[PDB]
């Protein structure tokens, strides 16, 4: 599981930054958050115990806290109500939620600077290109399913009108047969004398 | 809306360790020219292949220009018949052979890519574009999963109606053969009762 | 940040559907801000904690029982088929009662002054509901992942239990046929053990 | 199945302070046509974009219609990013258009629709609020049901796994007897020749 977001930090408002969050099937089980500005990178890990501690700090249901994390760190910057800020000196990444004249902090994470930003960026670029090819193949598969279903429907429309011509040609045969059956069945009592 | 671009993974034999990325961007056709950008996560190299340059490279190989640009489309826009190489000193020439396992390789192209002085902006522009195109494909999928859902239900609508009719023809066909069997017995009894 | 929005049916204007927004702290008995709107204007007032106790003592019922009735009335539906809501648009008084058998008694009465920023309040109310939807829909993405994760573990658990049960059936029959082979080979040894001593 | 609808908050450039709300409703497929509704909390504007208008704007942009409809899905549905810039004329009460701004200062008019004021905007807002509160109940009901599926599936997982800890114990102890019986058979085979060749050595001794 992996999602790359385009966030806008208050520290450097000019340079648009990228936020890569990676976890395993559940965000409440922990995740790895990466911040990159195209040259250097900052990667930190948020454990399951840290999420429960941050949720218990501001008095919030853990299910509702992960909902806020999955809404601020994964949707991107849709949902501009979140104010992201990363201090490069202290190497801390904190974001807050803005509405109703209240800007309370929602999370405080410690992202340490990576000594191999080239590999981190190339792995990010490689994942974005792999997700691109997957969505392209799924589009070609889906387009093939549409032309097969419509083709299968058109065949089902023509087989029905042929079978409907057969259901009435055969229903008229039973009616023509049951008439002489009932006519001969009464004629069998006449020959009985 | 204008602008066309394809980003590809390339294996540079100069640096076989890492995997380089090639960003080819052009207008509407490769015949008019294209801007080719090479990056490695830290630095970036960009060159502008003019339309005249493609004509010279196609003429020096005695190859039809329409066939030559077909090979440029083949190598730079997909992703190993083609082998790529690039030198880091100053002779910044992104040249790629077409190693054809028929006999031996031969030169296919060569362009000058100068090292840009803002590689961070190039990479962000490269990453930002890749994310935007993934959202467009994801939206195109949501639009298409709704079309296939509508055609499937309309298909199964006519499918159950055909099976409903095809079941009925087999109903009054075994019933038709039943009436044939009854009139067959009444025919035999008409001859036995004739006596 | 506890807030609840619910639609109400005013008997003074029964043709339209008004909306009620109750905002309160951690506990409703401590007080709440009650907002009313009709899609154009809005009226909002404040119910202090002492106003709750004064209303509770005015009808001689326990405070906790009264705040419980406030959760049933001011929260979770209306028009609901038991509580009758009414708002005097002239007097700016929010008055609601509870219908029983043949006796309907007043449950609360609070003053709501008209707000000077009706579009801003509606703009805040819509922004909140859309924000809570994006929050609940994010919890569905998390919880659907938990279902698929638990479904996978259960499915392989039943699959493994089926194989381990089918293994004990092939194995029990294999031992059954093996005890019989052991039974017949013992009868052949005593036959050959005799022929050794008998042919001496 | 009711209808398809999405309500997103947008920030116009004619009034960047207040938060306008954008309501787009369609029937299954977006290319079939949709209805745009703009509101600020007082007045409201409603427009109707048919299937023909979508093909016309797609022919002007020279894009594939599937891409243009996909580009409309990104901007209109769930729109709150700096990629798409929205604009609307209040005094001219017409021409709601939106751009697509990316890096290197590239901008093109992605859409242009003329929506007109509503005579009764209060009823439009109440209907918008009524829908938002209905999905709030529909989502919270889907959660309570999903919470029951999680613990029920965890119940069946613990049950089959504790029955596994009993079934597996019988398999291992039954397999230990299998190998113990095969070894007795193998040794009983070897002890059958020493008796067979001994009988044969008695008849080969006259």
């Amino acid at each position: 599981e992996r999602k790359i977001s385009r966030i806008h930090l208050v520290s450097e408002p000019s340079i648009t930054h990228f936020l890569q969050v990676s976890w395993e099937k559940t965000l409440k089980s922990g995740f790895v958050i990466t911040l990159t500005d195209g040259h250097s990178a900052w990667t930190g890990t948020v454990s399951e115990s840290k999420i429960s501690q941050e949720a218990a700090t501001m008095a919030m249901n853990k299910g509702k806290y992960v909902g806020e994390l999955r809404k601020a760190l994964l949707s991107g910057a849709p949902a501009d109500v979140y104010t992201f800020n990363f201090s490069k000196e202290s190497r801390y990444f904190f974001f807050k939620k803005n509405l109703k004249d209240v800007s309370f902090r929602l999370g405080s994470f410690n992202l340490e600077k990576v000594e191999n930003p080239a590999e981190v960026i190339r792995e990010l670029i490689d994942y974005a290109l792999d997700r691109n090819n997957l969505l392209q193949a799924e589009l070609e598969e889906l387009r093939a399913v549409v032309e097969q279903t419509e083709r299968s429907r058109k065949l089902a429309e023509q087989e029905l009108i042929e079978t409907s011509e057969r259901v009435q040609l055969l229903h008229s045969q039973n009616t023509s047969l049951i008439n002489q059956k009932k006519k001969m069945d009464a004629d069998l009592s006449q020959l009985q004398t």
